[PDB]
DNA sequence: TCAAAACGTCGTAC
DNA sequence: GACGTTTTGA
DNA sequence: TCAAAACGTCGTAC
DNA sequence: GACGTTTTGA
């Protein structure tokens, strides 16, 4: 895992606390054992007439990809391992974010044992709770009593 | 004059590219002898429950103040000596605002003999046109142009 | 006559 | 900024 | 059954 | 985020 320049960190630390999001998702989907998804996104959205300050992301990054969804762009990062790498490093730097950024650290971790009991998912899926509790949540969905109401 | 961490100039230039406006103006008002006053502002736009953030930039900066705005607040920097002072030591790590920065910095160190001569007064708005053209700017009303106008 | 503050509005870029 | 639904390709 | 990508919309917080 | 109009107080 790559190590990243402190200067690199304290700058993106500041500009994604500004415009940047880490996001957790409980995504229904048949395919799963447990009928939903565990979604974890490290994201950077910024006006797409801008999008070479996201390209340089992902050179400086050395993982992740932009995609232009028209006016607007976003630098994503949703591999797991790299994710836990970067956040791990960027974590200390952040001030808005630094919850969210630790409770994501915490489920990636956990995610083995979650596979195992609907319990320990269950639990899971309320640290997914206190991500989107902590972020500007205004069109939330799927939740942990949502996970609840389909285990049954 | 008060001397920045490098720490903090680093994050807070991210943020401030994230979150941050950079902002010169020509403001109609007809007790100037050109009938417009030039301001400078930085700002920084932060939702009203973030209030706090903001509230410690104040002390951390050591000048400036919050203004809450209903569902939004900012800090606000107008005066112009200490924006000078602390806009040359952010201006190496903004990436993004980086040159409008750079244009308040030179309107600042210029204000002086642009009040001695209608024709030094404009060069100067027409540097203001330059940091509104760099800005995301859409309902910009007052231009050099304007200004010319009126000394005719 | 000026620097600075007070207060308000708009259209996205988050 | 912070979600959503659905598809891919293992 | 899964990690990850593709693709889209909502409601502000800039 | 990035303007706007109007007021304060030396
Ligand atoms: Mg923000
Ligand atoms: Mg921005
Ligand atoms: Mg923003
Ligand atoms: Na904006």
């Amino acid at each position: 895992n790559t190590k990243y320049n402190k200067e690199f960190l304290l700058y993106l630390a500041g500009f994604v606390d500004g415009d940047g999001s880490i996001i957790a998702q409980i995504k229904p989907n048949q395919s799963y054992k447990f009928k939903h998804q565990l979604s974890l996104t490290f994201q950077v959205t910024q006006k797409t007439q801008r999008r070479w300050f996201l390209d340089k992301l992902v050179d400086e990054i050395g993982v992740g990809y932009v995609r232009d969804r028209g006016s607007v762009s976003n630098y994503i990062l949703s591999e797991i391992k790299p994710l836990h790498n970067f956040l791990t490093q960027l974590q200390p730097f952040l001030k808005l974010k630094q919850k969210q950024a630790n409770l994501v650290l915490k489920i990636i971790e956990q995610l083995p044992s979650a596979k195992e009991s609907p319990d320990k998912f269950l639990e899971v899926c309320t640290w997914v709770d206190q991500i989107a509790a902590l972020n500007d949540s205004k069109t939330r969905k799927t939740t942990s009593e949502t996970v609840r109401a389909v285990l049954d």
